[PDB]
């Protein structure tokens, strides 16, 4: 057996502007085993419209998972990923970095 902890990337799919339709991706990569949690929360609350996701994996056994929904950002709605998984001792929540 093997357990490998979720990599988490939380980003926009074009440089965000205030007002501008947009896509929030959370890309959730090199998990083992596949059992999973992953949502995307808009100041705390998690966002149930329209959800796509995409799965796959790699045979060093790795599971790797795409998730976006389209958002228009604003100046004060702040954005995470929460991700549960049992190699984790708590839910891991990445915040969107508008910038970095």
């Amino acid at each position: 057996m093997i357990q490998r902890t979720p990599k988490i990337q939380v980003y926009s799919r074009h440089p965000a502007e205030n007002g501008k339709s947009n896509f929030l991706n959370c890309y959730v990569s090199g998990f083992h085993p596949s059992d999973i949690e992953v949502d995307l929360l808009k100041n705390g609350e998690r966002i149930e419209k329209v959800e796509h996701s995409d799965l796959s994996f790699s045979k060093d056994w790795s599971f790797y998972l795409l998730y976006y929904t389209e958002f228009t950002p604003t100046e004060k709605d702040e954005y995470a990923c929460r991700v549960n998984h049992e190699t984790l001792s708590q839910p891991k929540i990445v915040k969107w970095d508008r910038d970095m």
